[PDB]
């Protein structure tokens, strides 16, 4: 008709439509697309009346505790009705972490977390567990995921060193495979640093964080990172390049400093170096209160918050909670001509064509053909490959005239399965789980190590387990061997920042009452290295298991010999804490087990 509007012809050029809209668009409707909030803040009025651009779940910030995929799917497009009810009918897009899996949502394949995964040096393995997360989230009504983490972490103290890949930016760099994985492949044609996603089946990415978050004083969350130029470049910025290359839709920004500077207020690197020199096209979206804490204390000028963010080149505010304030001094500033409308129409030009590019224009509600991809056995059998690819080897035989103890028999009389971490689903899969931290034991639908050993035994094999036994049960007990496991608690950020890394009891004293009476292997299940030398000295084998996620058959897969062990350290094991911190390069490299140290074994 002559009611045709350009912008919502599927048929055009996607920047031919963000011209055509944002054209149109009011200062209030552009400042509405730069922000973000919870969706505990959210209802329909408040997406209408302020032109929210975006919403989000915050680790734990679900509908419900044990939500269906379709629940999700309802709270989703609840919200995504009112936006599109606004006068332009512009689609919000709903972000969540979707880090090791669709994590947040119970029932969803919980994948090993990141470090794990630079073990199995398989990026196209990586790229899969991309495929399968996309599909996972998509099962939610959930368009975008903060992933990847290619932070690079340079000393293992900091709480989300489980979060990188591997101290080497060369296994981060492979690891970007992921981002194709959630996104699709970018076509023949593609230029660097323009975003990219395939369709409503897939996933808008985020690259993050940027910059330099894994290199903070003493592993320091959040820290400043003090590194000249030339090494944040060598290390931590080139996995951001292969992003580029690969189309990632977003970038996120780190709460961490460079040389004392705000991340959230560097211009220099944000729009001088992401922009301008990489050519990022996408959008550049804060961390939670991130601008608010550009200041010390955090959120004492948040006028000032607004206008250092604004003016280094963010483009999206993750608010998250007090949006009415956000909005508020950032039209004030644009009203005052302190933010210039060229940075605005810049900001919602690169949200726009994210939006536009993605297919959210044609395809703003969720599919409730899609929430059966939640917790797929074809998606639970990769986790499982994974989480077996990821194991490394440490040790299997405390001399090297022993018989290995790996792989043990599927027929035994009588075993033992015996750890604090043996049959707690929750601490298996560590932060980022169900809740922001993790949680202990049930917490979503898995197999935990001693549900897979009874799974994976003969039948005629007795399986006894006991979380804490003592010696004497042991030496008692007429048992073949055991299998004992433990480790690290669940974490995530600032609560897992650690400088003594050495596991909780009990961990290591049931080690020794169990090894001390039987042939053991230990299955070490952590974030990163910990102290591992009396753990070591005890047991006749040991594996570094990492945060292996919900399936915990990979683990017997390889215990039992179904398949060999292939696991490489993708960072250094530390002997000392006091080392720290030490990479596969310095000087005092004296490192325990180097970084690519793995035994294996053959399939039986
Ligand atoms: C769940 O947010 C936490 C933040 S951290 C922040 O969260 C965003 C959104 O979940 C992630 O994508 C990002 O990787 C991460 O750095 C803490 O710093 C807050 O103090 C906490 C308070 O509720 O929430
Ligand atoms: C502080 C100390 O002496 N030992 C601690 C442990 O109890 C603590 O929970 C952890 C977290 O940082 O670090 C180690
Ligand atoms: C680093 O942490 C110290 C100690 O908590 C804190 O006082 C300082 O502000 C932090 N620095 C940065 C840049 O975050
Ligand atoms: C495993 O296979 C390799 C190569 O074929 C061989 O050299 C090694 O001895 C094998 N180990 C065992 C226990 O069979």
């Amino acid at each position: 008709a002559a009611d045709y509007v350009l912008y919502k012809d599927a048929t055009k050029p996607v920047e031919d439509r963000v011209a055509d809209l944002l054209g149109r668009m009011t200062l209030a409707e552009k400042i509405g697309q730069m922000t973000q909030i919870e969706r505990l803040v959210a209802t329909p009025d408040v997406l209408r009346d302020n032109f929210i651009g975006s919403l989000l779940s915050g680790g734990g910030s679900v509908p419900r505790k044990g939500a269906t995929a379709k629940e999700w799917q309802d709270m989703v497009d609840g919200f995504q009705k009112a936006c599109m009810s606004t006068r332009l009918g512009i689609p919000m897009i709903y972000g969540i972490d979707a880090v090791h899996g669709q994590n947040n949502v119970y029932g969803a394949t919980i994948f090993p977390h990141n470090v794990g995964l630079g073990a199995t040096r398989d990026p196209y393995l990586v790229k899969r567990i991309g495929e399968a997360t996309a599909l996972e989230v998509r099962a939610t009504g959930i368009q975008y995921a903060f992933a990847p983490c290619i932070a690079v972490c340079r000393d293992p103290r900091w709480g989300r060193c489980y979060e990188s890949y591997s101290e080497d930016r060369r296994i981060v760099q492979s690891m970007t495979e992921l981002i194709p994985g959630l996104q699709g492949d970018v076509p023949k044609d593609f230029t660097s640093g323009m975003p990219f996603v395939a369709g409503k089946n897939k996933v808008a990415a985020c690259a993050k964080h940027f910059v330099g978050d894994g290199g903070t004083v003493d592993g320091i969350n959040e820290n400043n990172t003090i590194i000249n130029r030339e090494g944040l470049m060598n290390i931590h910025m080139p996995a951001y390049k292969n992003a580029m290359d690969k189309g990632v839709s977003t970038v996120m920004i780190s709460y961490s400093s460079w040389n004392g500077v705000k991340m959230h207020a560097n211009q220099d690197l944000v729009t001088g170096y992401l922009k301008d020199t990489l050519k990022f096209k996408g959008f550049v979206i804060s961390d939670w209160e991130g601008i608010d804490r550009i200041t010390t204390p955090a959120g004492s000028d948040y006028s000032y918050s607004v206008k250092a963010s604004i003016l280094a080149g963010l483009d999206m505010i993750m608010v998250p909670n007090k949006y009415q304030q956000f909005i508020s001094i950032l039209t004030g500033h644009v009203n005052g001509g302190v933010i210039p409308m060229s940075r605005i129409d810049d900001a919602v030009t690169r949200i726009l064509r994210v939006k536009f590019t993605m297919g959210l224009f044609e395809n703003p509600y969720a599919d409730p053909a899609m929430a059966e991809q939640l917790g797929k056995q074809e998606h639970r059998d990769l986790a499982r490959e994974a989480a077996r690819k990821s194991l490394v080897l440490l040790k299997n035989g405390k001399t090297s005239t022993d018989a290995p103890l790996l792989p043990l028999p599927k027929k035994a009389p009588k075993i033992l399965v015996a750890g604090s971490h043996a049959d707690n689903l929750g601490y298996q899969c560590g932060g980022w789980t169900i809740e922001h931290q993790g949680d202990t034991g049930r917490t979503t639908v898995g197999t935990t190590i001693l549900e897979a050993v009874k799974a994976a035994v003969d039948p005629s094999t007795v399986v006894v387990f006991a979380e804490n036994p003592d010696a004497e049960f042991v030496k008692s007990g007429g048992f073949s061997y055991a299998i004992v496991a433990v480790g690290e608690h669940p974490y995530t950020e600032t609560k897992g920042d650690n400088l003594n890394l050495t596991i909780p009891e009990p961990g290591l004293s049931t080690v020794q009452a169990v090894c001390g009476g039987v042939r053991c292997a230990t299955v070490l299940i952590s974030g990163r290295p910990v102290v591992v030398q009396p753990l070591l000295a005890a047991s006749d084998a040991l594996v570094a298991a990492w945060l292996p996620g919900s399936e915990g058959q990979g683990v017997t897969d390889a215990l039992f010999g179904d398949f060999g062990f292939t696991g490489r350290l993708p960072r250094t094991w530390f002997k000392s804490v006091d080392q720290l911190p030490m990479n596969v390069g310095d000087a005092h490299y004296d490192p325990l087990f180097r970084l690519g140290y793995g035994l294996t074994t053959n399939a039986t």
